[PDB]
């Protein structure tokens, strides 16, 4: 049973431990927005049940090459992350905030 990844905030199923993804040689980044605060994120291959909002940019990119977009829960709109686009290897990939998360069985 990889366990599954649910938002913290309404239990949406979102991603699973097996779609984790080491970026960097690590799947877990400890990252700050560009005013300094903390977030801690986990990237995954796939995830389901996001809404993404805006435009892509590529300012501040924590992953070089990667263009990045706000992902919030489809269901109760919680922002867990983010996707990324436009790399290589991969070409897409979610950062999602662990602490947004709650891990746990399936169902
Ligand atoms: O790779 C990326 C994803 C997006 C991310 N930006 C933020 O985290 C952000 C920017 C301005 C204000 C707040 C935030 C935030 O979500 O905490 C950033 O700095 N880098
Ligand atoms: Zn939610």
């Amino acid at each position: 049973g990889a366990s599954i990844f649910r938002c913290r905030q309404c239990g949406q199923t979102i991603s699973r431990r097996d779609w984790l993804l080491p970026m960097g040689g690590d799947h877990e980044h400890v990252v700050f927005n560009p005013h300094g605060y903390i977030h801690r994120v986990w990237c995954f291959s796939l995830a389901q049940g996001l809404n993404l909002i805006g435009r892509p940019s590529g300012e501040f990119s924590w992953f070089k090459g990667y263009d990045w977009t706000v992902a919030q829960c489809g269901q109760c709109g919680s922002h867990l992350g983010w996707h990324y686009e436009g790399g290589s290897q991969p070409q897409t990939f979610f950062g999602l905030i662990k602490d947004r998360l709650a891990e746990g069985p399936a169902d």
